[PDB]
């Protein structure tokens, strides 16, 4: 008993937990984060309100999961496991964030999620909240011996059933899906057989590289501070100056390229190894142009002590860490190291790859005159010292060996 | 006077540097290393004995330069700077270090190469050098004053034709190119100003995107202890079972489709940023097809440790520290990492791009039934645990910024 | 029901536990790990028989705890958040082995202990049980309501009264101590409050420095592999060649001149703060002369990539996973490193403090004649071209920012 | 010829140096800084002049060495090689930043100074300023053939006897030194076996532990920020509450008590290992201190991603970058960390030794009542649940490797 704001999605496991919560005591709150996937939310609303939900709050937290996590996940340059773009980690801090708010300001005891116990998305949810709302109760029935031991998803169809919850129609493909405005990711089901691959049916979001237009998209983009501002394509002329606008673009010039495409084998904060397969296709353009135009303006050696703080990053949000002072002093740290990242990407994307074509800062440590055929403001002397002495070590090291 | 091991190419510098060595007293043996590249060895051999050489010797180092230090390189699972998959910078130790063995069987007091004074390649040839044999000395050109000063590469030709150094009418292209099995590099020239995009005509090894076949090709590659054992194209049935062999192979594959294309901003040993692009046909398969097969076969927490030691073997290779006992102890713990890294990758080549298709090994640490809809050998009661405890910092550290 | 194999040490907590899980139906075997600690380990047995054990087990795990546990602990040279020796959590795989190893050979389903619900030691002992031994089942009744829920101190000195359990008469001390070969730990009680100072009775190790001979103790070190070899007094020609001797003639020494105490708060592996003062006598003096010796016969490279090693083997240590594959890689890496870490060195042992007096070295890395008034072989020219280009990017990065 | 900015202390080699650049062409600008060091300033300055110095610059440098250059490397928390405290390392950038402005206010083309040719100075005062003023020019006399094969130090007391240079009558120990305001060093001469041990009379700044007082010192230190802001004697009563003054009292107090004496070998810029003895006992102190203070109010994870930084700035200043992009943006992280670290240390100063008694802070993250025999907000079923899913990894790793 008491008011629960449910993290709901409108798909079967949490139409059901719904249903659930109301059962057990609990007046239920429905809140739909709208993510930029591909939902009916006034439909999700209708189906809230139809299965027993006391009030429905649908949230678009798009603009702000772009700015303030997107953002700073392309300043980290880093990616999980040397793979992982982080999509669906990246959205969860967005989306429990909104959720605790939701919660205190409704004078809510308890916040509820449809996350699995052998999952990363339960830990994501789960620590943000008690990090940001030290004294909120969860509520999650997977982990409920009195709800998980009854359905043993088929047992979960019944349930729904038995209930009048509605099924749509669409029918279900043996995997699930994780959407959002960064990603697509498919892993349960028949990907489970790390040996079986993808059927085609499996791609949503981008074109098979095979049917990929024939013609390069040539794009420039624009950073400032290590985030990108402008996106205009060279050819066509179509230009976007606003975070959300171009990020959308960037999706759907590499979505129709058939770019962002990877399928991996994870290692989840629980420790099991997981198989899943992404479309990032923004994302991936956005990784590669960054990398560039980092690499121009940032000093050498500022650089590699930066990628570790972004692969420290990394780890932290896909473990579920965001809200916390270690991953709040990393991304101050990288926020810090970005203030000189600036310039223009010259990128082409065409049949599932993006490729660097030219860059240009008036921020760039390149100097073209003194890495020239021209001598210049350089003595070539020198570099023998730097030779000789870098030796001495090494001729120590072999005649002390010896 | 005395004798010199010189690492000869065929080339104007090192043409020109040939008989500039003897015109200065000393006597010139002409090292042809044979790593790949696509030389008429036997004709540079004719056209070093006219210039003046005492003495030509043409080494295949290919074997062993696929299976010393590119294997050793894909174990590591690490670019330099995130993009640099090294080809040039693992070539340079496996031609000093026979060089400097040719100069110590033929008594030869100096070795010399016709690396420039602003890049990593002199650095290389030279730690190396004295690495292995303290005692040796070096000349190189361009760091001696009465040699850079006068030739100050329109000055270059002018000597040649002075002294009847043969010029190829091949003709030259604005830009100087690096060459062997693992990759070809394009450099200086027109390519220095890094708003200025390659020509079509740069790309000599990899197919263009745009031309390559529509039909991909699909390979399975077997690993064991993290290094390629076997390749077998699905289709067709070609397969290669010996290092050098399936190396080649994999180049000729995915150059066919236009795999291995970069084009990159780099800073250069000497602090000079530099601007490159590069053709790894064959590195770029393997980097994706072991990165999927040791994360498939590896502990996760090894992973982490082994990739920081990766991430130092790819700075220390690039250095020119490979002969060192930094660089040695660092193979030797990537090595022992590698010894469950096994198993066979199902990889695609198409139009610029690889992709993992599924994985399979009997070292697995994949655990379907664990993953699984069923179960199995879990308590979901745990998690919640795990979870509630990874908090407690976390809901301290709140309360008491409160 | 059942046998369970209980750690026990004779203490009041694990007498309780004892003689709860008896009442539980359990058989009970009783698990002296005799670690170098003070016990009358016969008298304990006594009264582990006198409580209802089916069977005692001591074992006497010095030898290997020194051999196996402390040497790898020196080779690391870390500190537990540059503070902690680790004595303690070092002794916990030793005795969780043993134990694991009784239960297997008896048939035994479960094992047991007496650490608390906020410890780190639960941690240790159930991590390595699993670790070695997937299907054992522990009893930890801290963690168990019906226990804990229960003695809520004096709950459990009730509890004896109430089953005739012995208290001995010597009497209790205001704090929790923990004692095995390596040092000694006190931590509850008063000492929670951190702005407490120990009181002087505290300390049972080591001397009070104020009243510590007068005269220092001056010991020469052998090491070989990167663990002591021998010990000899300079003065009196005391001399130990054998592991355990050695450290606890190390021990005599150090505790004789009031040498191995520490005050700290560290962060415990669920992640309460926690306050603790230690005394690790020998410890102290193998820390630094370890350090002296292999910073004398370390490459400077190895070192910083040995020493990120050292640091993850002291956090791995700690939190309770000796017995994973991320130490048993970190261990093997960290031993190769030692190789050649072997000479001796000449310490003191005065009023607290250990003070380095020199050292030598077969495998010495230095070089007397180079470093000397006397040239030698050197160029000073080198590293005015050395200083020059380290300066280039320095000048750039200057100029580009101005 | 022109003016030059000579680093003078007063010593053979930089009395003969003036003269040198005097026949040289050169007017001479003889600069003291005055870092804390007990030179007759006012007489090096009168003998400066009598030497033929055009002009004396005696700059008192101490309270901003302490407060910008000490300040930062006590919050960083870190030890070059795990035992230098970085006395002179830190020094030679504020030395030079001063020679650098004197400079450019002078309008002198060259700055100068007497470090030898295999030392870590040399490169500490060039790298800082040519990073502060890319178009000065060096006079480094020892890596000048004409100057450092004429004096071959005795070749250099007859250079001063024929040019009238005064010998002070002090006389010479058989080793040198360099002292500041942090610390003293000593170096060559005999100490250069480091087989051999340090004569007791080469101990000047600390007591002979020995000799030091009976009764300790007890003292209570105060941080704000990361650095200490108030020192007061527990009994005496005295207070400091300014930087400096507070610096050299505990100076004053480490000395008295014979606190603050390594000796080491070190791993010197140029590759050459050194042997070294330094007295460091303020520094010493507040090491410790620190350590502890930052222990308690910062959080666990933040510590380790700091302490990685610290290593990186201890590094950077040991080897000269202090006046660089890296250490600058290392600085930075370092200061951020460090926002919250504040609150009282309760140490004591006793025979060579420095000892923590207690501590406190408003800022604490430290829960007394958490930790506690009473329960308090914790639920020990939770641990449970932490422990068997950290060993699910675990029991993987086992039975897949069985
Ligand atoms: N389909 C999904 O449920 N995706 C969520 C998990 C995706 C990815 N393994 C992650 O942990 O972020
Ligand atoms: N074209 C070339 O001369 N390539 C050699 C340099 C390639 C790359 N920047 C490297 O340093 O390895
Ligand atoms: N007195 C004790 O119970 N000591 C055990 C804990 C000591 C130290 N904090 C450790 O965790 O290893
Ligand atoms: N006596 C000295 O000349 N000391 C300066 C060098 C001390 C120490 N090895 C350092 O490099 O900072
Ligand atoms: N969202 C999926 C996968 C994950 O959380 O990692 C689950 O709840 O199981
Ligand atoms: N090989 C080229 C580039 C390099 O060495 O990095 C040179 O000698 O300049
Ligand atoms: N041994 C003590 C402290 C610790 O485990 O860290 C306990 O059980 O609580
Ligand atoms: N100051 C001494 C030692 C050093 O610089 O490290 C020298 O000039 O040689
Ligand atoms: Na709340
Ligand atoms: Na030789
Ligand atoms: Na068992
Ligand atoms: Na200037």
């Amino acid at each position: 008993k008491g008011s629960v704001v449910l993290a709901y999605s409108g798909g079967l496991d949490t139409s059901c937990i719904l249903v659930w919560l109301k059962e057990q005591g609990y007046d239920v709150i429905a809140y739909l984060a709208n993510i930029g996937q591909k939902e009916d939310f006034e439909e999700a609303r209708k189906k809230a309100l139809k299965l027993g939900a006391k009030k429905v709050f649908i949230e678009d937290v798009s603009r702000e999961f772009v700015e303030e996590f997107i953002w700073p996940a392309i300043q980290s340059s880093a990616l999980y496991e040397d793979r992982y773009l982080l999509g669906t980690s990246l959205a969860r801090p967005c989306i429990a964030r909104k959720q605790v708010e939701i919660a205190q300001r409704e004078g809510a005891k308890y916040v509820s999620h449809g996350a699995t116990g052998k999952g990363n998305d339960q830990v994501r949810f789960e620590l943000s909240c008690y990090s940001l709302a030290p004294q909120i109760k969860v509520i999650a029935p997977w982990r409920m011996p009195e709800f998980y031991n009854r359905f043993k998803r088929n047992d979960l169809m019944e349930y729904a059933k038995q209930h009048g919850i509605p099924i749509p129609v669409t029918p279900k493909n043996p995997w699930s899906m994780d959407e959002n405005l960064m990603h697509i990711s498919y892993e349960a089901g028949i990907l489970e057989n790390p040996k079986n691959q993808a059927p085609p049916g499996l791609y949503t979001k981008t074109q098979d590289p095979a049917k990929a237009p024939n013609t390069p998209d040539i794009l420039e983009i624009e950073f400032k501070k290590g985030v990108p501002v402008k996106v205009t394509n060279v050819k066509d002329g179509t230009t976007h100056q606003t975070s959300l606008e171009l990020f959308m673009y960037l999706n759907e010039v590499a979505g129709k390229h058939g770019v962002g495409r990877i399928d991996i084998v994870e290692n989840r904060f629980i420790g099991m190894k997981s198989r899943g397969i992404y479309e990032t296709p923004a994302g991936t353009i956005l990784y590669h142009a960054h990398l560039d135009i980092e690499a121009f303006t940032m000093d050498r050696e500022v650089r590699k002590i930066k990628q570790g703080l972004g692969l420290k990053f990394a780890e932290l949000v896909y473990t579920g860490f965001w809200h916390s002072p270690e991953c709040e002093f990393v991304r101050h740290c990288i926020a810090k190291s970005q203030e000189r990242v600036e310039g223009k990407v010259q990128v082409s994307v065409l049949k599932g790859q993006v490729y660097i074509l030219g860059r240009e800062s008036p921020l760039s440590l390149y100097n073209e005159e003194l890495v020239s055929n021209v001598q210049g403001d350089y003595e070539p002397t020198d570099a023998t010292g730097f030779i000789n002495i870098n030796s001495l070590r090494l001729k120590e090291y072999h005649r002390l060996q010896s």
